[PDB]
């Protein structure tokens, strides 16, 4: 549609990179995976193959089958950080699975299978009596704590994986991730922060190392919850918090430890997630010049989440 064409015109380079034009024009596996999902949804196989070809040739980590998470084209070494971002790897593998169905080509599913096997082998660990997906292979396993990002619990992707391969392991991860998320939540909003520290006895708190806000990571949680199951009881704190504000005066973040809220309000893609969470009817998205990469992406992912309720 028009939104997707405008998205490619503003953010997709001819080499297949998606450009975070608000963050120094960098590319990352979240951006590639988001765009690959949207390319399938718009039945745009040329764009999908360009996005995937650049991702695979440029970012593949050959030691474990995952992907270097960030590409900075102005840096002396554009792939300085050699760690992965597990939500990006997941989105890429999920887009490939959906590409097989859309275009009836098993090669996309064979590619997906390698990545999902890599995700289970290298990013999923046993901790506090549950299976948990780390945000990356390195840097998040502190000894008696894990630093987790619940916005990387991409429930609709995990369900798709389970239908294809390693059903029991992916189903257990989904069960454990819903259970952990159900135990999260702080302050008067009872919402999770972007980053959550899980201690080995099960105790959770907002992680020490980041601002303890529900903000640009955590807001994807109700998106993924509603994408997988709009009737989920895990949506309850999200609906309650958003219902306590006027639609056009909903704070863009909240500090869940102090209850301080942003002095500015959700618009664009953030507002689209709010509308999705509350079930408020919204029409197909339009990508305005006031949307950055992040807002433009969320607008279309919200629309896709609605479409997948068929």
């Amino acid at each position: 549609d028009t939104a997707w064409e405008r998205y490619k015109a503003r953010f997709m380079m001819p080499d297949g990179r998606i450009i975070d034009t608000a963050n120094g024009n960098v590319s990352h596996t979240e951006g590639q995976g988001f765009a690959m999902l949207l390319a399938v949804a718009n039945n745009d196989r040329p764009a999908f193959d360009k996005l995937w070809q650049w991702t695979d040739s440029t970012l593949r980590d050959k030691s474990n089958g995952l992907f270097y998470w960030r590409y900075n084209p102005v840096a002396p070494d554009p792939i300085a950080d050699k760690n992965n971002a597990s939500d990006g790897d997941t989105l890429i593998a999920w887009a490939l699975l959906r590409a097989q169905k859309q275009w009836q080509d098993k090669r996309y599913a064979i590619a997906s299978d390698a990545i999902t096997a890599s995700l289970l082998k290298y990013t999923v660990v046993t901790f506090a009596g549950r299976q948990v997906m780390l945000p990356g292979v390195k840097g998040f396993n502190l000894n008696d704590h894990l630093n987790l990002n619940p916005s990387y619990f991409i429930f609709p992707a995990w369900r798709a994986f389970a239908e294809r391969t390693h059903l029991t392991a992916w189903r257990t991860l989904q069960t454990d991730g819903q259970a952990l998320l159900g135990q999260m939540g702080w302050g008067k909003s009872h919402l999770p922060s972007d980053w959550v520290a899980l201690r080995a006895d099960g105790k959770m708190l907002p992680a020490k190392e980041w601002p303890p806000r529900m903000s640009f990571d955590a807001i994807r949680i109700p998106l993924y919850l509603s994408w997988a199951d709009p009737q989920s009881a895990l949506l309850a704190p999200w609906k309650a918090w958003m219902q306590s504000y006027p639609r056009l005066q909903t704070p863009a973040w909240i500090n869940v430890s102090t209850n301080e809220v942003a002095p500015w309000y959700m618009a664009g893609g953030l507002l689209a997630v709010r509308d999705l969470t509350l079930g408020e009817p919204q029409e197909a998205p339009q990508i305005d010049d006031k949307d950055d990469y992040y807002s433009a992406s969320l607008k279309q992912l919200v629309w896709l989440a609605k479409q997948d309720q068929r």
